[PDB]
Formats: structure tokens, C-alpha cells, sequence
């Protein structure tokens, strides 16, 4: 693809959300679950975003190198590969398939 | 003012957020606190939004009559008049003053 640095997500599953956290603490990231993240939602470096089905793009800040991206599938359901550390200096492309599995491309 | 139906918020306090919930249960609204709301953030009818300082507008859905609007001041601080039931069929105008008090106009 010809996308430039950024966050791009193709989504098949209605009602999915993402949580995006700038400057994550990596130790918290590795332990995090849906509940622990929810307790940070008021923090200035955290956003909760709806995904549309289809194509989505979300803005990253080039002055922030590192982000944590958490995929929140609906109905409190889990998939294996649901959390990622990503860079504003890379092209980050994801797909959520019909079976709720998540691929980073 | 000449605004049309909608949600309009003037904000003096950096890092304030709002939670907007379509079709609220009014009994939950009256008991809610910052923590109880955080536990609903993945629900399809809930959004957490950053406020900028200055003027803000957020979209309501005319097909949804009722919303709950919660103001989340930073540093886990409380102000008295922080939660509102609002209609998509009204002009809803709010100001967050420098002293963190909130006025509906
Ligand atoms: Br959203
Ligand atoms: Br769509
Ligand atoms: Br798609
Ligand atoms: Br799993
Ligand atoms: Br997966
Ligand atoms: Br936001
Ligand atoms: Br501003
Ligand atoms: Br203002
Ligand atoms: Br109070
Ligand atoms: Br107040």
C-alpha cells in the first residue's frame, strides 16, 4: 500500500472499540486486561474510540514515538492477539477478521 | 444564540473529558460516579470524549431522544453539578468556569 505513517484498521465486527494510549508503560501493557484499561480512561494519554466496520484511520502524534493499541471486541469476548505496541514513525495496518482474529499487516 | 439543537460546551479547564451515554437508565444516572461510569465505557451507547479548552460541539443523534452527559474534571476532582440528562431535540449549552463550576445556559 501507499499509506504513510499512521494507524489503519479494517474491521469486520460491529461494535468493536479500540483503546489508544500514548507513552504506555510497557510493564502495565503486558499485564493489562479489559478491566485494568477501563480504570485509565480518564487519563490524558488515553482515548477510547469506536471502530466502524470497514476502513478506519486514527491520528497519531509524530512527537509521541510509542503507543499502546488495545482491541476491545464486543460482549466481553477475548481474542488472542488483541494488544500491540506501535510507533507513530511506522505504517500500522490491522485487520479484524470475521472470526474475530486480528492480523497486523 | 443562534445555535440549532445540539451539544455545545465552553471549557476553561484543560484535560477535562465528557462521557456521553445515549438512552441512559435514569436510576443508574442518579447513582453514578466516575468509577461506575468507567465500567460502561465499552458499551455501544457510551463515548468518552476529550474536551478542548475553548468552544466544543459534539454530535447528537436526532433519533435518540435522551442522553446522559457526565463531566469528568481532571485529577479525580469533583464539582457539584457534573451530570445532566439532555435531549437531542434541544439546544444544550454548557460552560465550565475557571473555578471548575459548571453552568447550563
Ligand atoms: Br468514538
Ligand atoms: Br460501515
Ligand atoms: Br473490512
Ligand atoms: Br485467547
Ligand atoms: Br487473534
Ligand atoms: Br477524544
Ligand atoms: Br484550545
Ligand atoms: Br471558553
Ligand atoms: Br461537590
Ligand atoms: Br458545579
Amino acid at each position: 500500500g501507499s499509506h504513510m505513517d499512521g494507524l489503519y484498521i479494517n474491521n469486520n465486527i460491529p461494535k468493536t472499540k479500540i483503546v489508544l494510549e500514548s507513552k504506555p508503560d510497557k510493564n502495565i501493557f503486558y499485564s493489562d486486561n479489559y478491566q485494568s484499561i477501563s480504570q485509565r480512561i480518564y487519563d490524558d494519554n488515553v482515548k477510547v474510540l469506536n471502530l466502524k466496520t470497514g476502513k478506519n484511520e486514527f491520528p497519531l502524534d509524530k512527537d509521541i514515538k510509542d503507543y499502546a493499541l488495545y482491541f476491545i471486541l464486543p460482549e466481553n469476548k477475548k481474542t488472542e492477539n488483541w494488544k500491540y505496541l506501535i510507533s507513530s514513525d511506522s505504517v500500522n495496518e490491522f485487520t479484524i477478521k470475521n472470526d474475530s482474529s486480528i492480523e497486523k499487516d
